[PDB]
């Protein structure tokens, strides 16, 4: 059924609520190529004995190549195959700690089509091993226009979820979490307090009857999702609310005490894990999602990198119980 | 004292496009999948008489994707390469409405959100456009209300300015005025780039944030147009022949006045007209500027929808450049 369910039911299996952000740059990819060369494509053969890697949508025979064959005889696929090679062996690696993956569309999206068919791989080997996902996209637009996204998102990625930005107003949600055609509602996370130095300015420093900008942003979309109905269909209306904002993340844990949150700004960005896990706990807590990219993709052992912070948010999630 | 195609900023070339025009015609490129199919069909009842005289145009040699597809005969790819045909008549319906109606635009502007939903065929189709409109020297905008956190923002700019090679991109800056320094920005090529920040938009509840929220007694969108310019002054674009501008529904009246009051020589994106119903005697009025490339004036279905797009562009430009004439004898 929903993503409320699909999250509450791995919550279960896996006692988390760590989410893995995929966001490979070009040195990552290059990286990936160079030190694949240093140790036999160890890594890249591990990835062709799993089984999922047979269902992928785009250009499997190519992916099932060794890579030895590829560089080659299919050197225009070289790119293609180890972007979408390091993403398999990241997911591979991590899965087990992980009960949600987000992908930053900005990182797919740079070389043309190429990081789209990538992108499409990876939400349909994550899909095939049931892992819940986000792709964060921070969508806008008028409704005609944002219609092609919630295509994009939900029925060709086959997205759990997305983020959005609803500065334009709320009434886009109708069209990106519903589809009336099809009675289909579909689960997004809207921006609220985010993590750059300079957040400050407009989700601050605005306000509407001495609430600030984010309080006011934050219950006009759960309005929208009190409108929608969406909780009543297993899907929801959550807030980004970044991992170096304790007073924003300790406001709207206390005010919207049932909300989702998913939190980045952690490793990377310096954010504090044992404060916001603090902040923004909730006993069901696939309702705080924090949110893990460079940190674990950046490293040189991903599996050791996922494993300790598994292991820190479940120490942390025992203290709060 | 000539510069060449390519080599100049974007405030250059639009004023250089509109001193041979003489009108703020921005036409929108958002191909539905109904517009793809409609083509497909009309085409296939008049043995591809479009798609033949799109075969013809010079430049079409010199875009970077399946020019092997592209320039195939069409019953060719309908019997032969069955696979490719959804790519072939999509890059083909916009090559159409491009070659039908480029005479008539100051700019063209291309929603991102239309040719993403099929996955990578629609970015493939995309680029082509954009190599196509560079090759004709056509002013561009890849409407994609872009926002992110600096880091991961640079893979749009990249996308945008180095792949599309596009003149500008419109910017969603809620997050903040600081990701302007890695879209309008590249420290590493020190290259400038030009934007177009959401400031009143059209659809019906813009409002809700727009207006209600304030600092000061200034709402929402008055301080985040302050702010956009607040960021290019410190880039220094306007030295540099770029520009951050604004987007102001063409339904926007009381907005499109202040905003244009306030900021007398701020560069403005109108949209909102046609499909969408926007006043265009009004918009026009309260955006005007009389160097006219400040209040593009964007029409999107109206003439993409239409059967004969080259008569609806024309309509539309008449219909401006008459509102134009009015405005300058007065
Ligand atoms: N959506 C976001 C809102 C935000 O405020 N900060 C942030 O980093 N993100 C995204 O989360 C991820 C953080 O990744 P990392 O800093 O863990 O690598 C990136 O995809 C960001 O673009
Ligand atoms: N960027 C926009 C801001 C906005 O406020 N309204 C709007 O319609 N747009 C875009 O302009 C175009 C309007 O096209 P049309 O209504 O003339 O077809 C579409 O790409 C919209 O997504």
């Amino acid at each position: 059924m929903g993503f409320k369910v699909k999250l509450e039911k791995r919550r279960n299996a896996i006692n988390t609520c760590l989410c893995i952000g995929l966001d490979p740059d070009e040195k990552d990819i290059e990286n990936f190529m160079k030190n694949e060369k240093e140790n036999n494509y160890n890594n890249i053969k591990k990835n062709l004995k799993e089984k999922y890697i047979n269902n992928v949508s785009i250009k499997k025979d190519i992916l099932l190549k060794a890579p030895d064959n590829i560089i080659r005889e299919e050197k225009s696929e070289e790119f293609f195959y180890f972007f979408n090679h390091f993403c398999f062996y990241i997911i591979n690696e991590t899965n087990k700690y992980a009960l949600t993956f987000k992908m930053n569309f900005a990182f797919y999206i740079p070389y043309g089509s190429v990081g789209i068919d990538v992108l499409k791989n990876v939400f349909d080997y994550l899909y095939e091993l049931n892992i819940p996902t986000i792709l964060d996209m921070k969508i806008n637009d008028i409704g005609n226009t944002v219609k092609n996204y919630r295509k994009f998102i939900f029925e060709y990625l086959k997205s759990d979820s997305c983020t959005v930005n609803i500065y334009m107003g709320t009434n886009m949600l109708k069209d990106i979490c519903y589809d009336e055609e099809k009675n289909k509602y579909y689960s997004a996370f809207v921006l609220v307090k985010t993590t750059n130095p300079d957040s400050a300015i407009f989700q601050k420093n605005l306000s509407l009857d001495n609430k600030q900008a984010y309080v006011i942003m934050a219950q006009e979309a759960l309005n929208m999702s009190s409108y929608l109905n969406l909780e009543q269909n297993n899907e929801f209306i959550g807030f980004v609310v970044g991992a170096n904002s304790y007073d924003e993340m300790n406001y709207i844990r206390t005010y919207f005490p049932n909300c989702y949150i998913l939190s980045p700004g952690i490793g990377a960005q310096n954010g504090d894990l044992h404060k916001t896990l603090t902040n923004g706990y909730h006993k069901s807590y696939e309702k705080i999602l924090i949110n893990i990219g460079r940190a674990i993709t950046k490293n040189p052992y991903p599996q050791k990198a996922a494993q300790m912070y598994y292991d820190q948010i479940n120490a942390i999630l025992k203290q709060n119980m």
